[PDB]
């Protein structure tokens, strides 16, 4: 099945997901220069106070958090949104290197790794039904790079060690996802898709330009993961990163200067 080993990465998606070859495909290089401002744009409303984390899954290409998505709690809206969309979990893509492990690029710049807050339009009644919709899902997208630790990250990096393996889960309750943003919401966003299969193009893509900060210790944790199964042949859950796919008939806009 798919993965990002050698025989099965992103080069070989497109054999079981054509749409992979396709005309809205995420991840992509944000190209700073070209980025126009769009005065038209809100400020991100960004309401994580009711959030409830349920429990943290390693599903064998990342670990989810997931949320009670059952009731409006945590809602991303504002920005180049229409309507309401509810949190159900986030995950991240990182790298064997710190130089590597991000989605999006900047400049062709890659980030140490990359957290996709995952949320769907509540007019499409669930998460299964909105993947079907061209404006089904918003993903916020959020750089991380190595340098000091995140607090707010450490709750999470601490129980990675009761989900080594793929289908482990724990309870994960209380974890406040707030406490993974950076301090501005500028950012751009852009129509695009999942960045691992399906790879449906269903996506509004906003992604932050101010990156967090996560030690080496920290992102260290992460990479001692695997992405196989207990009692399988031992291997490390790194550079779980689709790379840029191409931008095609599409603009990325700005919410700033
Ligand atoms: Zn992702």
């Amino acid at each position: 099945h798919w993965g990002y080993g050698k025989h099965n990465g992103p080069e070989h998606w497109h054999k079981d997901f054509p749409i992979a070859k396709g005309e809205r495909q995420s991840p992509v290089d944000i190209d700073t220069h070209t980025a126009k401002y769009d005065p038209s744009l809100k400020p991100l409303s960004v309401s994580y106070d009711q959030a409830t984390s349920l429990r943290i899954l390693n599903n064998g290409h990342a670990f989810n958090v997931e949320f009670d998505d059952s009731q409006d709690k945590a809602v991303l809206k504002g920005g180049p949104l229409d309507g309401t969309y509810r949190l159900i979990q986030f995950h991240f893509h990182w790298g064997s290197l710190d130089g590597q492990g991000s989605e999006h690029t900047v400049d062709k710049k890659k980030y140490a790794a990359e957290l996709h807050l995952v949320h769907w339009n509540t007019k499409y009644g669930d998460f299964g039904k909105a993947v079907q919709q061209p404006d089904g899902l918003a993903v916020l997208g959020i750089f991380l790079k190595v340098g000091s630790a995140k607090p707010g990250l450490q709750k999470v990096v601490d129980v990675l060690d009761s989900i080594k393996t793929k289908g482990k889960s724990a309870d994960f309750t209380n974890f406040d996802p707030r406490g993974l943003l950076p301090e501005s919401l500028d950012y751009w966003t852009y129509p695009g898709s999942l960045t691992t299969p399906p790879l449906l193009e269903c996506v509004t893509w906003i992604v932050l330009k101010e990156p967090i900060s996560v030690s080496s210790e920290q992102v260290l944790k992460w990479r001692k993961l695997n992405f196989n199964g207990e009692g399988e042949p031992e291997e490390l859950m790194v550079d779980n990163w689709r790379p840029a796919q191409p931008l095609k008939n599409r603009e990325i806009k700005a919410s700033f200067k």
